[PDB]
Formats: structure tokens, sequence, C-alpha cells
């Protein structure tokens, strides 16, 4: 019934975009009652391939796809966007990523809706989201986020498997920090069918199996498939946006990397994964948690990495 | 939260699978209240890649994915299957003969008696034929092939031309099979409750629409450097979904199903008809007036499928 919303998506002809766009047009991201207009962006070199993706989207005959355009100019892609998924990044320099997210930052602040919701997916996501909101004058910095939902989902999957519990009964999972080898999956607050996770697993498995498995999971899939985890990444992005926009379940929370306002003693400014609830299009960092020494030490090590990256970005005036 | 159903999918680590499995596991195919168990089949050389796909599905934390296994053994993949999506085919007629003879047999041996079978791998109509012929004990009526992609392509082209939403287009039909000689039918199709030819003309229908639909797959390969995996997967999902959950009232879809001899289509071949579906059963729309322009074009694929059916018999498949 609702009026259409505009969804901008970059890197739209790449593997993540190919897994992402069809499910967005199907209504899996914002609901069955919410028509979407897709505004897709690519580099000029990939525009030919992007037109092929457009033909396929058309070929699904999606009833919620209320509009569809493809461009290589950010000021057209971001034009009156309500949502902006920044999937495309440097092909793998902090130089290149810097120029992308500065350009895309100012473009968003130029032509997007004032309360546009921004999700950075391309790595390094946390620092790219930093560069982006930093160069987005007039836009609330808190509308800029980066994705740790995949680590979140990966962590949850390993816990369900270990405890013989369905994933739908795993709640209050948390991944702190950035999307990197220093990320911290937190089982001290996680619940398995209403029991504390560490009632059902002990510390040695946590430290020696669970944390390394989640942290190394991307490399394993690359090993098996000969390609990165596009589909589970895209599903993660979809859920990141969906929970942000439609709300988190009562009693639960998710991981979102957001500009730190100092909570849990995390340095201000940097984009950092927190436990969050979301309601009516707005997230709130979950307060009132107790942080022990093991958690604290690992949360600080991610923070330091992010602080290192921030001071390096500032070293280039970005 | 109904009891889970088992869904078998072959060629699971291929491009179409990679687009398929995640939407299925999410509940897009059978509904949000229907848990599924995915039983994934690949060839031995692809099992390593398939394990990667398994990891990825797990990493989505899908609440409706009640189970998940990977195997290179059809008798394992198809065990107690309620649905079977036969996506993997030859990467010729000999090779497909072996594949779909074996998979028809596996299905007979171990799948549910009322297992709904969808053949996606090309040439789908004949592969479905070989599979139902080698499936003693299963109903031939449950063996189907996909023409939903062409159907959907055709809708997309009619919508673009008339400037209306795709949701105002109903009763599209693509007769025959997934091939260049397929027949998209505008004589029965409707735009906003009006006959399509009151909104577009015969010349455009003839010289633009029909070849545009037939050449579409090639146009996508030319653009992406790869085939239509995602829209193919989407067509497969809707094929099953409409079959399972029913078609909208006043509407119908295309499905290639065993012909019983109607509409001048030789009996026994699998052939795309306009069909409705209600309660997991499909029914060919009957009593449509067919004109000679259409009949002639339908018979091209009807006769080329009949030839394939005879050619398959001569090879004892």
């Amino acid at each position: 019934m609702k009026a259409p919303v505009r969804v901008a998506v970059t890197g739209a002809a790449g593997q993540i975009g190919y897994s992402l766009l069809f499910r967005i047009a199907a209504g899996e991201m914002l609901g069955k009652d919410q028509p979407v207009i897709l505004q897709l962006l690519e580099i000029p070199q990939a525009m030919k391939a992007l037109e092929g993706v457009v033909m396929e989207l058309e070929d699904c005959a999606f009833p919620l796809l209320a509009g569809l355009e493809a461009t290589d100019d950010p000021k057209v892609a971001f034009k009156d966007a309500d949502y902006a998924l920044l999937v495309g990044a440097a092909p793998r320099l902090l130089q290149v990523n810097g120029k992308i997210f500065t350009e895309q930052g100012r473009a968003l602040a130029e032509v997007a809706k004032k309360d546009v919701k921004v999700l950075v997916v391309g790595n390094p996501a946390n620092t790219n989201a930093l560069i982006a909101y930093k160069n987005a004058p007039g836009l609330n910095p808190r509308n800029f986020t980066a994705m740790t939902r995949l680590d979140h989902n990966r962590a949850k999957a390993q816990l369900a498997k270990k405890t013989g519990t369905g994933v739908d009964r795993i709640r209050r999972m948390t991944v702190w920090g950035n999307h990197s080898s220093t990320m911290f999956p937190d089982l001290f607050h996680a619940e398995v069918d209403g029991r504390p996770a560490l009632e059902l697993v002990d510390m040695e498995w946590y430290e020696k199996v669970f944390i390394p498995t989640v942290a190394q999971r991307g490399a394993a899939i690359i090993q098996a498939r000969g390609a990165s985890s596009a589909a589970s990444a895209a599903n993660a992005a979809i859920e990141h946006i969906r929970d942000w926009a439609l709300g988190t379940p009562e009693g639960d929370w998710v991981s979102m990397a957001v500009p730190s306002q100092g909570e849990y003693g995390i340095p201000e400014g940097i984009v950092y994964s927190f436990p969050v609830t979301a309601k009516d299009g707005a997230y709130r960092v979950v307060e009132g948690l107790e942080i022990n020494e093991f958690a604290r030490k690992r949360m600080e090590i991610t923070a330091q990495e992010l602080l290192d990256e921030m001071e390096q970005v500032k070293a280039l005036g970005l």
C-alpha cells in the first residue's frame, strides 16, 4: 500500500549485488507492502554488465519493483535515496577507497534524502563508513553504518550447531569492533533457548574453537568455493537494513557498526560494532551490560585497530 | 509452523543453485510458515564447492532451514523428497540420458510417492520425459519442466511496451518449451482486464515482441558474459510456488507438463500449457479458442518434441 522508497546500491554488477538485488526487489528487505525503486551504480567499465543485470531484474517481473535505473554517476544513483547500500569498494590502497567514499559521501549529502540510511558493505567497512559520514555535510553521522551482521550470523550459526539448538532460539549474540581478524564474538550475554550460552559450552571451546572459527570463516568458504561469500554477505546486508527499518524482536538485539558516541568506553567518532536494538527506523546501543576482563581486553584491541586506521586516514586529510 | 518438507536440488553448487538455495531456505518458495530441509546433490568433483555453499547457507542463520545435507548420491539426495528440482544436466543426449534415467530411478526408489519434480536443466522437456519414463511408481503428472522464465520475460516485455505495472498483466502463455521456437501467446493475455491486442498491434507482436522474447537469453549473456542464473532461479521458485500454493483467481501460468493429447499436442511429450493450480494440483486451462496463426507455431515445438521422444525411445532410455 505504501508509497515507493528509493534504494541506491553500488557495485551493483558484482557478486554481492547479484545476490542482493533480486531479494530486495522481492520485498525481502523492507516488507511485502513496500514497493522499491532501485537506483544502481557501477563504474563505467561495468555498466555493460550492469545493463545485463537490469534485464534479469526485469525478467523476474517483480510486483514491488516500482522503478529501476542504472548509472555510473553517483549524483543520479543517490538522488532522493531513502537507503544507500555502498557495496562497491576498491578492487583488491587507502587512496582509492578514500576517493570513492569521499565522492560518495558528498554525493549523498548533495542529492539524497536528509534522513537517508547508509550501509557500507565494501571493506574495510568501518573505516569506509567513517570516511563517508565525515564527508557528508548536513547528514546525521548516525545514519552511517557498516556491516558486522555477517560475523553476527556466522557466530550464531556456530553456536546453534555446537549446542544442538535451532538458530531461531539463539538470541543476544554480539560481535564487537570491526569486520577484521580482531573482531570479538561475545558469548557472555548470548542466550541459547533462554539459557546463558556459557551454561552449555565452556571457556576453552569458546577461546580455542568458537572465536577462531568465526574469524576465519570467510577464508574457509573462499577455500571451498574458489570465491567469496556473496550470498551470505548479501543476506547479512538485507537483514542489517531490515532490522534497522522494521525493528529488532522483543528481548533480542543485533550487531551494527555505528559511529561511537563513547558507550562502553569506546573512543568517540570511530565506527564500531555494538549490540543494538532498533525501532521505527532508529537504533539504540544496548546499555546496562557488564563487561569482564576477557571481553574488555578484546574490545580494546579492536578499538585500537580502528583508532590506528582513523589516524592514518586523517594523515591523508580524508 | 507445519512439519518440515524435504526439498532436493541437483547441480547445487552451480550458478542457478547459488541463486536458488538462499531464497528457498528463506521461505520464498513455499511460504514463511513452512520449514524446509535442503538435500543437495552435486557431481563428485563439485562436492568441495558444494560444502562451501553449505557453509554459506548455515551462515545465513535461516530460521526455517530445518535441515541441510550435501551428497553426490542421488538415492541420498532424493530420500523422502517432497520436492525435487532437477537443475544439473549435461555441461550430449547420451549424457543427459544417463543423468535423468538414473535420477528418475532414484526418485522412484526413495522419494515420496507424491514428489513434485521440476526439471530446469536443458533440454528440460525431454529430460523430464526421460525422467518420468524411468520412474516406475511415481505419477507422470508430477514430472514437469520449466518455461516460467520465458513466461516472465514475456510479461516483462508486454509491461514495458504498454507502460503498465507487471501486476496488471494476466493470462500470459508460452506454449511449447524453452527454445527459440517457443510461442508466446498474446491472443489470450490481458492488460488491465483488457485483451492485449487492444493495447498493442499484431505487427509489433509479430516482428518485435516474439523475437525479443526468444533472443533475450542471448542478450543477457552478451551483456554479463554469463547466463541468466538469478532470473532462472526466480522462475523456478515461482513455478514451484504457484504449483504448491495456487495460482491467482482469474489468472494462469505456463508449465511444461505431460500432454494428454489436447490442443493438438502429441500425447506423452512434456509441453508447456497454460495452467491453473489449486491445492498443490495443476490443471490445464481448457476450452481456449486457438487460431491457425498460433496452432501452426505451437506445432513446430510439438513436432520437434515428438521427434525427440521417438529418438529417446530408439536409444532405449
